[PDB]
RNA sequence: GGUUGCGGCCAUAUCUACCAGAAAGCACCGUUUCCCGUCCGAUCAACUGUGUUAAGCUGGUAGAGCCUGACCGAGUAGUGUAUGGGUGACCAUACGCGAAACUCAGGUGCUGCAAUCU
């Protein structure tokens, strides 16, 4: 797409470390990011969150990025999310209608921001999980979109400029 | 298998069942007249052996104590560094760091010199 929204960067690496029969074992976090600036950062924050490491103990092997595999079209992304507001972070599973992973980020940001309290310092999320169109449960925007694929309903929905013409 | 002189590391050796340095490489007991302790040979200061392995040193064997690690607790509490949010107080954020228990493990010692042995 044009001027990102957060392509997920599949960052991989190691650790890589010391003269001991240990070594840390092989990891992944695929993190949504804008390129390498973000790439680094997330990895250190993941390494803080779950793992423990260090900066130095986490070694990055490689990077491979993100465009559109499947259709622009029409997941309605199930997102596992955390929002920081008037104390620390509270858990969320938000399943919202989207075009795509580029979009998902913006639509969630706008939702943390507006609705939930969000401001600067945050981060992000935990996972995004695709779903089948009929399955989608919570609920307002999407319920209409699910119905549209159905169709008929696309003949519905067809509404927005509608009051304007004359014909 | 090493007992023991002299040590060092000095909580991996504090404490409480019971097997072993030992027919001429101990401790004990016996002379405790005496140099010697006195208030009593007990303390001690001395001279020695019926023999006895019971204690003693130390070696054999078990738990609370404890160091050291692994395991979660899993980078958590806390923290210098740069800064966003909150009404306040207060919080977070990236940059570097990172204690408490838990359970499991190792060890009821180590190491060196000599009196150097059946």
């Amino acid at each position: 797409m044009g001027a990102f929204r957060f392509h997920q960067y599949q960052v991989v690496g190691r650790g890589l470390p010391t003269p001991t029969d240990e070594h840390p074992k092989i990891y992944r976090m695929k993190l949504w990011a804008t390129n390498e600036v973000r790439a680094k950062s997330k990895f250190w924050y993941f390494l803080r969150k779950l793992k423990k490491v260090k900066k130095s103990n986490g070694q990055i092997l490689a990077i491979n990025e993100i465009f559109e595999k499947n259709p622009t079209t029409i997941k309605n992304y199930g997102i596992w999310l955390r929002y920081q507001s008037r104390t620390g972070y509270h858990n969320m599973y938000k399943e919202y209608r989207d075009t795509t992973l580029n979009g998902a980020v913006e639509q969630m940001y706008t939702e943390m921001a507006s609705r939930h309290r969000v401001r600067f310092p945050c981060i992000q999320i935990i996972k995004t999980a695709t779903v089948h169109f009929k399955l989608c449960k919570r609920d307002n925007t999407k319920q209409f979109h699910k119905s549209d694929i159905k169709f008929p309903l696309v003949y519905r929905k067809v509404r927005p400029p509608t009051r304007k013409l004359k014909t």
